């Protein structure tokens, strides 16, 4: 067929109760990540073809870079709470991988501030119980689909997309192809 197990997407030995309906997993570390977001606007492609009423769910992972790492994953579950995501997300990237000049918690939360955050709103929801659970729910999803890689995504709670058996070579094939399949396992 056009769409394949084992091709677009692999299947889930063991399909995730309660998952958000497409979930992206990233680090603002991730090399990779940053050419998904800022180069070939994958999340954004998805999005654009997702079917009325289906969220898109995007959490942050700790395994790269650290205690720095750590801080990241926090201030994305801030970034979630304040709902600020759009406003922080390519500063992020940024500062972290281009102009590397985020080395320390006090360098990500600058990027907030400059952003627009007041300092007491971002310091509130960063020491809060909120973001706490926030970065556990985000911990706990990437159990829960065993996750071993990052960029990566997952929809239902019961498939994950498979780049690696899309066509590789156009950029803007491969995100086509991409966003395409994210469609069709939405619908299936």
């Amino acid at each position: 067929a056009q769409y394949e197990d084992g091709k677009q997407y692999t299947t889930l030995e063991k399909p995730v109760a309660g998952a958000p309906q497409v979930l992206e997993f990233f680090s603002f570390f991730c090399p990779h990540c940053y050419q998904f977001e800022e180069v070939l606007h994958i999340s954004d492609n998805v999005k654009k073809k997702l079917p009325e009423g289906v969220k898109m769910t995007k959490y942050h992972v700790n395994f790269m870079g650290g205690d720095l790492g750590k801080d990241l994953t926090q201030a994305w579950a801030v970034a979630m709470a304040l709902g600020v995501e759009d406003k922080v997300t390519v500063p992020l990237f940024e500062g972290v991988q281009k102009t590397q000049t985020i080395r320390s918690a006090s360098d990500i939360r600058d990027v907030f501030i400059n952003a627009g955050i007041k300092g007491e709103e971002y310091d509130a929801a960063w020491n809060s119980f909120v973001v706490k659970s926030l970065v556990a729910q985000q911990e706990k999803a990437a159990a829960d689909v065993q996750l071993r890689g990052v960029p990566a995504m997952f929809v239902n709670g019961k498939y994950q997309l498979n780049p690696q058996g899309m066509d590789t070579s156009n950029m803007d094939v491969f995100v086509q192809q991409y966003a395409d399949t994210v469609k069709y396992l939405s619908e299936k």
